[PDB]
């Protein structure tokens, strides 16, 4: 209801480009507790939105990631993409820095002179992630069980026993990784959480970076990660559907669900 933005959704809708609001973005100009930060934001979503904190892969930077940022933004959401201290930051490390993210969000929003200064809902946060970003954004949703929505991308942790998740998850893998492979992290991270709402959707074909930028499948996992995003971090129940089904998309090649209710 209250947290309800933008026009009643369709296939169509959410697999385009962009979604109806008009996005903007600026530069962290001091990263506080990480290494750099993009900002994109909606201009017009109508009302205060939920913000999304996005952390790339092991040695790779915000180029990685950065198509999600205009991608959410478009539909009602502030999203912040990161630079890691360090490229070769650990999943631990990159949780910390994740949280230090939504954390400098939280600062932005509360600063007259900001381009997003009361445009966010800071009780409505959500961590997205590639690699051991995705890693660190499940361990996020571990420490910090408020966080309304986890969407990853073939995670890598050096543990697979994430039965303390009890945030909606979704997570994305790539058929043919080889760095992170299906098999032995996403599955057995999947499989292990007990407690949540939650989806395994793997992508046909796919090389370790599926999800990433410039990939040929943004149609089917844009229209995914918003409609999860929109599912859970607003409540909004027109997303049921789109967040909960099995896609019958020729590029996907496995969908697991459980507690998520069309
Ligand atoms: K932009
Ligand atoms: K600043």
């Amino acid at each position: 209801g209250s947290h309800m933005r933008g026009p009643d959704p369709t296939a169509a809708s959410l697999e385009a480009s962009a979604g109806p609001f008009t996005v903007r973005s600026f530069t962290v100009s001091r990263p506080s507790g990480y290494g750099a930060g993009t900002v994109y934001y909606p201009t017009n979503a109508g009302g205060t939105v939920g913000a999304i904190a996005i952390v790339p892969g092991y040695t790779a930077r915000q180029s990685s990631i950065k198509w999600w940022g205009p991608r959410l933004a478009s539909h009602g959401f502030v999203v912040i993409t990161i630079d890691t201290n360090s490229t070769l930051d650990q999943p631990e490390s990159r949780s910390s820095q994740q949280m230090a993210a939504l954390e400098q969000v939280a600062s932005l929003n509360g600063t007259s002179s900001s381009p997003i200064y009361g445009k966010v809902d800071t009780a409505r946060m959500g961590v997205m992630g590639w690699s051991m970003g995705g890693g660190g954004s499940l361990i996020s949703a571990c420490n910090n069980p408020s966080l309304k929505a986890a969407v990853v991308q073939a995670p890598w942790h050096s543990s697979t026993n994430f039965s303390c998740v009890t945030v909606p998850t979704l997570i994305f893998c790539c058929e043919n990784d080889s760095i992170a492979p299906c098999n032995s992290y996403a599955l057995p991270i999947y499989d292990s959480m007990s407690e949540n709402a939650k989806q395994f959707l793997e992508i046909c074909g796919g090389s370790h970076s599926c999800a990433n930028t410039g990939n040929s499948d943004q149609a089917l996992i844009g229209k995914k990660g918003v409609a999860w995003m929109k599912r859970f971090m607003d409540n909004d129940t027109r997303y049921s559907t789109f967040a909960c089904e099995c896609p019958n998309s020729t590029r996907v090649c496995d969908c697991r669900t459980a507690n998520c209710s069309l």
